[PDB]
């Protein structure tokens, strides 16, 4: 498309997420391998990520509307992430080794920053652009799948060889990507209006939503990988053939991102949520009759058609329900703080569930509680139907 | 020259020198302007730094010799340097005046570990390559100076712009820095055997000739602007001149250097210290008889003709002498750690100088000492004298 901003921004997610997927999907690998970390204290690092991203998402929620399209925010989250390579190499590896995990688990406070709540605030911000142009989220969030795909193919490639050339490679991406930012041309509440939508009920009837069907998901994907390896004979050819699904299913991801911002345009928004929580819903419930390599990987990659249809389609029931004004402040509350504070006790409690009654008798338990929320959200959630699809 | 180290480490000096040049000689005017710092408490910054180089630079030239060729300390280096650009813009700067001082002048210890402590550990690093590869160290340094011009040029005018251009600039000089690293390829001893070099005679007489030339010509430069400015019919327009000098200055300094180290080989090195004293000695009496403003120019420049005999002299003469096995130690140790040391003792008594009588007033008393040690140290320093050139 013509449009400038669209090739602008469609790079600074491409390069965001770059530097993102050197981090989030091989973490717990760079720990028990890498790093050396007992799985007993694994735990530990992601108990300070998970609290940290508490109290900086809610707070980002302010300050994405307070100032609005100003790049003020997002040049500190991108000055932070030209850190991230001395931060995993000479920072927070040998910080965990040296000194008292505890040290570097609040001092690992960053990447919750940086990442864990550094990304939501970046894609609520870019979202803003697209009401003021024309383009729609969708085409511009599709590099930062494919720029995910990159990362995740370059690690593996170069994990033989030198792993550390990929953390070098992703604080360069933070300087080109702060580029970016510069060339980037563009263009208020009081917070009386913050406690007001406690008080709305069509505020408590999406956190539901999330809660039910979001962090109930998130809990899910955890343990998969080690699952998925399960339904090999060798553990070390289904580590192998994981890699390999999720790097082309990012290529999908762009292929479904394509057309989707323009299907939920007329499946209204609400309905779009529905059809997410479904898909969700079907992946970890088809996880329960499950039992060859056939069949368990289909099911990696209906994540791939899932996620666009719930990050497009959440921004458009946003939109089209509150204002404009407050779009950025409820999408780092309802599908990060609570996400995050629901992820705390269903984390738990899904490991008393593995250890207790098996894999698959858990993911049946969640499977009914992702299309129990799913299917009450049909009739609580503000906005159309699915029955308004079928007129 | 087909030399493939000396073009790698030629060009590392060009880019770690243009990333120094762009704070050091600017860090007054980055604090006093910019930040809007009084001029009293410019003194608790440069009275910390100091501080915390004090205790790096002994403990960074014992690990700069276990290691030898190991690239391991430099890499830490160039890692910390990556953290410049989110540093001096979105840390050292807000921080600083959102806390006590105090709080965020511990900030500035990061300053000391990767540029006061940081220059003389690549110098020293680079110095043990010129006899394992065949080229002399001066050759490569001057790389430094038209680096250290090159930024600096692009610093004043930039600051019209975007100041905060030249520091983004720099942390992207930081990863080219770990490139170069990569391609180069180089490949024991006790603190015990270090405790040995204090009880030797021969250490002492370096040591004093330090603590009196060198520390005495570095205090000299301190206030030595504010001096210079005070012979233009204006102090603004006299400002620009003294930027044409620090920046062509050094394109004669790379000159001087270029045949540097082919003289100072024949002369031995010794003498060319005494050279070095000698030119430093001839700039700081010319301030005390400055009856013009063309003259103080000259003096400024004369600066640049002391700089190569020093540093190229310092490892001909190190090595020449003393073992290569502490090459790296006792030249952090005897020269930069005891002037630093030895500095923060003469800055008190100079301030105590100037408002006591004046500041060509004040300069007598520092020839005296400078030329007094000068020709003191021909007499203790083993090895030839100025009286063998005449053979
Ligand atoms: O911190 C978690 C964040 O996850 C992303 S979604 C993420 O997107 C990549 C490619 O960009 C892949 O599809 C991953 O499988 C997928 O999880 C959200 O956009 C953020 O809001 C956070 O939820
Ligand atoms: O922190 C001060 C450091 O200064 C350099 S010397 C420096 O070199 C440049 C070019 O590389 C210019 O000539 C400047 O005039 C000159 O001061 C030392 O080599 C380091 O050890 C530090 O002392």
């Amino acid at each position: 498309l013509k449009n400038t901003n669209f090739w602008m921004f469609g790079l600074f997610f491409f390069f965001y997420f770059f530097i993102m997927g050197a981090y989030f999907p091989f973490f717990p690998i760079w720990l028990h391998d890498i790093n050396h970390i007992s799985k007993s204290d694994t735990w530990i690092i992601f108990a300070a990520i998970s609290l940290f991203s508490l109290l900086f998402q809610p707070l980002f929620g302010l300050l994405s509307d307070k100032l609005g399209l100003r790049k003020y925010l997002l040049w500190i989250i991108t000055g932070m992430l030209v850190m991230f390579a001395p931060f995993f190499i000479f920072i927070f590896g040998p910080l965990l080794q040296y000194n008292i995990l505890v040290g570097s688990i609040v001092g690992g406070i960053y990447l919750g920053f940086c990442f864990n709540a550094g990304a939501p605030a970046v894609e609520a911000f870019i979202e803003k652009v697209s009401r003021r142009s024309n383009f729609e989220f969708g085409r511009a969030r599709m590099f930062g799948c494919v720029g995910w795909a990159l990362c995740a193919s370059i690690v593996g490639i170069m994990f033989t060889i030198n792993n550390q050339f990929v953390f070098w490679l992703g604080s360069g991406c933070a300087l080109i990507l702060a580029v970016l930012l510069f060339f980037a041309k563009t263009d208020a509440f009081s917070l009386k209006l913050a406690l007001e939508l406690f008080r709305q009920p069509k505020l408590w009837f999406l956190s539901l939503y999330v809660i039910g069907v979001s962090c109930t998901y998130d809990v899910f994907d955890q343990q998969f990988a080690n699952f998925f390896t399960s339904f090999f004979a060798t553990g070390e050819q289904g580590t192998r053939v994981f890699w390999y699904v999720t790097t082309m299913g990012e290529l999908l991801n762009a292929s479904i991102m394509f057309f989707a911002p323009l299907i939920i345009n007329r499946i209204g928004g609400k309905n779009a949520l529905l059809l997410a929580g479904t898909i969700m819903s079907v992946r970890i419930i088809g996880s329960s009759f499950a039992t060859s390599a056939l069949e368990v990987v289909i099911l990696k990659t209906l994540h791939m058609f899932e996620v666009p249809f719930l990050l497009v389609g959440c921004f458009k029931y946003i939109t089209s329900q509150f204002e404009v004004r407050f779009s950025a402040t409820i999408y780092l509350v309802c599908f990060c703080f609570f996400k995050q504070l629901a992820m705390i006790f269903m984390s738990v409690l899904a490991g008393n569930m593995y250890e207790s009654i098996g894999f698959q008798g858990a993911y049946l338990v969640l499977g009914l509680v992702a299309l129990g929320f799913t299917l009450i959200s049909v009739f609580t959630l503000s906005g159309p139907g699915p029955l308004s699809l079928l007129r």
